[PDB]
DNA sequence: TTTTCTATTTTACGTAAATCA
DNA sequence: ATGATTTACGTAAAATAGAAA
């Protein structure tokens, strides 16, 4: 679908946004409606190979960090490490 | 055969009882002991084989080049026993 | 000696899926 | 069902070694 990996898009998902942070539906429709080859998965399940393959990057980069979203049932945040680590 | 230059000149040195030998009879044992070059021992110098051969000698410090003592001409290759690498 | 080419080793990525809350 | 973590696997690109020159 491009030149980028899905460690990248999620990256730039989250720096798209005014306030560093996402949740992953929030991704999600990111995807959807900012790159090109998701456009199709309007009403897609969890998992969803791509939806499975963006929950790995999430938890297997360290540039990623979840944090607690307070509140109202909401899932968690998911922000960019500063110094970014990894 | 399946190993390098360095480790195929390697067992030549360590075949003779001297543990040393010339450029010339490191070109013999390849030509009396390798199957590819069973064939390719009346090639000259320029062969290409030959030139790897001296590329590795001088290239590899587990190659040890001493000066033959015994007024003949060609200095002796020897394997330095630390291995150098 | 160097430079250029290719083969292999290592790593990274995408994907699928098992386990858990 | 969603959100999250983790292991595994088949390749694809980056990194390195050796040969060729």
């Amino acid at each position: 679908w491009g030149n980028l990996s899905y460690a990248d898009l999620i990256t730039k998902a989250i720096e798209s946004s005014a306030e560093k942070r996402l949740t992953l539906s929030q991704i999600y429709e990111w995807m959807v409606k900012s790159v090109p080859y998701f456009k199709d998965k309007g009403d897609s399940n969890s998992s969803a190979g791509w939806k499975n393959s963006i929950r790995h990057n999430l938890s297997l980069h360290s540039k990623f960090i979840r944090v607690q979203n307070e509140g109202t049932g909401k899932s968690s945040w998911w922000m960019l490490n500063p110094e970014g680590g990894k």
